């Protein structure tokens, strides 16, 4: 839970005790009983519905803001699911924070910059979602996709921007 937790953070491994993940936003609205919690948020055209084992705490009744990647089963948040839940920007702010929390706990204190470099390095590759020159589902660096759009647009007429997907 000290060094190992740090590892789970840097290795982006599936958290020890997972705590599910919220998808979309709207008014927090969740059901009550039944083995499968019949959650029902709202928003535009969507809704909610989840499923997990028995032992679970929520911390949030019906009414307020649910958002994406909020406290659900309250515990260790999956950074992977959170990537598709809240985006690239959020994860970088999450990981650094909890990693730093671990080190804070045992008194030894280092600057956030250092951790921020490693976590930025964990966020360099992005998986293709729309092929134009290369194949889809291909693991590729974000900055290598910079020159794609940039050059094909400002220099070329090739209006086929390859859509990439954030990959943690």
């Amino acid at each position: 839970q000290g060094l190992p937790r740090v590892i789970e953070l840097f290795e982006a491994r599936r958290p020890k005790a997972k705590a599910v993940i919220s998808e979309i936003d709207g008014v927090v609205r969740i059901e009550e009983t039944e083995e499968k919690l019949s959650v029902f948020v709202e928003s535009e055209g969507f809704s909610k519905e989840y499923k997990l084992p028995k032992e679970a705490r929520l911390l949030v009744k019906d009414g307020d803001y649910v958002e994406a990647g909020q406290p659900l089963t309250r515990g260790a948040i999956d950074p992977h699911q959170l990537l598709e839940a809240k985006g690239p920007e959020a994860v970088e702010r999450y990981l650094v924070e909890e990693i730093q929390k671990v080190y804070r706990a045992q008194g030894v204190k280092l600057h956030d910059k250092h951790i921020e470099i490693v976590v930025r390095q964990m966020m360099k590759y992005v998986e293709v979602t729309d092929p134009g020159d290369s194949r889809l589902l291909e693991g590729q660096v974000l900055e290598k996709w910079d020159v794609e759009a940039l050059n094909e647009r400002l220099i070329a007429e090739g209006k086929t921007p390859v859509a990439w997907k954030p990959l943690l």
